[PDB]
Order: structure tokens, then C-alpha cells, then sequence
């Protein structure tokens, strides 16, 4: 049987929605426990992590504009989605998504983490740009169990704390 | 490092390869070597057999209409991929993509599959209904495994050959 249901009009779907995607992540599960982990992603969001997915990520920004965050090869780069762009995000790159823009909307696909695969979350410093915190963990809903862990870096001097120059990372208000 | 290169206008790229897509199956993948399969399809295909995928497929009609003949609880049922319609599709549920528009295209997203986990793919008499011949097979390429299989199923009546009423299945003019 069709356990996820029969087709059904996407950009409607995103339309009467649109008002459900909502800071700090904006997101937004399409089917519920299925093995491919399809979201629909809108802004304003607000993002200071870094997202470090054990699994590819595969990302369409059907509305609007955004852009991703890298550290590639070392380095601090910028990937931009331009609506219209589709990419393939290789296991492991680390990534901050930034969708500044309202009524914006991005397809995500992602796929369920086999037990002992974790997602890490990280932090860098604006200073040294050495690595401030990390977190593991068994990822089990990519919708809300993002801003509790969010929400304990924020909370936390010592944990926003550079172990190289000592700078003390913004949080909320970075 | 982004080993499937940076994101890029995606209706600008099935513009430049709808030449491409071709019967029967009509398929063309996105990216090389990568975890999930991402294809576009599109018409008019040429498509009789039933696909019995070990895992889940995602489906996106960007261009176009097109149906899935499908076998729901032992009942030939037909699920329409309407212009802007998204679906997943649960592990092994019988379908026979029908795609009879030319200029069409579906974004279709699947994985890679483990070794030992294998794809049937399926013929059924459209006289008793009963299933008439079943392959299974270690799937590498959605896009070049599947005619061959087709071909050796449309040159053999002793394949085609219902074994339960005889009824010689039509073959490659089904
Ligand atoms: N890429 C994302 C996004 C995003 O692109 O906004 C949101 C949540 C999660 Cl878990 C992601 O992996
Ligand atoms: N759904 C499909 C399609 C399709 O939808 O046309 C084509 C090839 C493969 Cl291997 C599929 O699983
Ligand atoms: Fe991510
Ligand atoms: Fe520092
Ligand atoms: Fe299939
Ligand atoms: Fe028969």
C-alpha cells in the first residue's frame, strides 16, 4: 500500500505552509517516517553552526535565494543557491545554511542516519577560526531536535569559548 | 572537497539535454558515483515491465504529465504524476512508469543499493493478471542496466509464456 499517500501538488503544498517554516531552522518534514528525509526549508532562518551530515545532502531552492556556509579544503567558502539551483553535498563538508529572504523555499533531501552513524554540529572562531564545540548526535528528527542543541551552545560562556584564543563566540547574536 | 561540483540552474540544464532523454526509459543521471541517484525522465518511454525497487524513489514531475500503473494490494491502480507533482514511492511497490509526453521531465530520486539487496523487475499476463516472468538483479545503473533486460524478456515467447493460461505476453509492442 501507499503508506506515504498519492501525489500531490507540490508549490500548493509549499503555499499553504509557507506561514509553518519558521526560525531558527525553517523547517518543515513533507512525510513522516520514511527512510528519505524530504523537507521543505523557508526564511528568514538563523544559523551559526556548522552541520557536519555523515550522509549526502541534496538541496533544490525551489523559491527565492540562500547560500551555504563551507569549509572547503580549510577554507572558508561560500556555495550561493540561487532559485533554480540544485546541488549534491558530499558526506562530511561542513555547511551553515543562510536564508535571509522571506516566503523563500528549498526542497532538502536527506536520508534516515543507520544507528551509530551520528550528525556532528560545530562552531568556529571569527577570530582564529579554530574550532569552538562540537556536538554528536544520533539524529533522530532533523526538525526539532536542531534548536535544543542550539539553544545549549547559546547558553553556554564555556562552551562558546575559543580553546585557541580564548574569544568567546556571539551566540544567539552571531 | 564538493566532488560533485557547485550548484547550478537546474531547469537550464534538462533545457540542454532533453535531446538526451530517450525510450526506453528516457532516464538521464544528474551526478556520477554518488549515494543517491538523482535522474531526470522523460517521454515519450516505452515501459511494460514493473519495477520492484528494494528501497524507497522520490519523484518530482517538473515538465509535463505522466502515470504510474501500479499494483496496490493485488489491484492494477494507476497513480498520476501531474506538472508539479511530488510522491515517494514505498520499498517494492509493483510500478510501470508511463510517460507518453515528448518535452516531458520528472526529477526521480533514488539509492544506491547495498550489495545483496537487488531489484526484481516484473511482467504480468493481461489476461489472468498472473505474473508472467520476474528478474532479479545486482542494480549498478538505472540508466544502462535497464533495456538490456527488457530486450532478452521481448526476445523470448518461453518468458513472455503465462504459466497459467499460456497467454503469450506482447512483448516489446505492449
Ligand atoms: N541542510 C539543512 C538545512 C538547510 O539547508 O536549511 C536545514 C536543516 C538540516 Cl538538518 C540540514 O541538513
Ligand atoms: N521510476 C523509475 C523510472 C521512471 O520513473 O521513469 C525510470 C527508471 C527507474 Cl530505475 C525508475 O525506478
Ligand atoms: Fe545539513
Ligand atoms: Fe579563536
Ligand atoms: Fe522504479
Ligand atoms: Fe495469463
Amino acid at each position: 500500500m501507499l503508506t506515504y499517500g498519492a501525489p500531490f501538488n507540490f508549490p500548493r503544498w509549499i503555499d499553504e505552509h509557507a506561514h509553518l517554516l519558521k526560525p531558527p531552522v525553517g523547517n518543515r518534514q513533507v512525510w513522516q517516517d520514511s527512510d528519505f528525509i524530504v523537507t521543505v526549508v523557508g526564511g528568514p532562518n538563523h544559523r551559526t553552526d556548522y552541520h557536519d551530515d555523515p550522509l549526502e545532502e541534496f538541496f533544490y531552492q525551489l523559491r527565492g535565494n540562500a547560500y551555504l556556509n563551507l569549509w572547503v579544503d580549510g577554507r572558508r567558502e561560500r556555495a550561493d543557491l540561487k532559485e533554480g539551483d540544485i546541488f549534491l553535498l558530499p558526506p562530511h563538508v561542513r555547511h551553515s545554511p543562510q536564508r535571509p529572504e522571506a516566503g523563500s523555499a528549498c526542497l532538502v533531501i536527506e536520508r534516515q542516519r543507520p544507528a551509530g552513524m551520528l550528525d556532528g554540529f560545530e562552531w568556529y572562531c571569527d577570530a582564529c577560526g579554530h574550532l569552538v564545540h562540537r556536538v554528536e548526535v544520533q539524529l533522530k528528527s532533523i526538525v526539532t531536535d536542531l534548536p535544543p542543541l542550539f539553544e545549549s551552545f547559546y547558553a553556554s560562556e564555556d562552551k562558546r569559548r575559543c580553546p585557541h584564543c580564548g574569544q568567546v563566540h556571539p551566540g544567539r547574536a552571531a
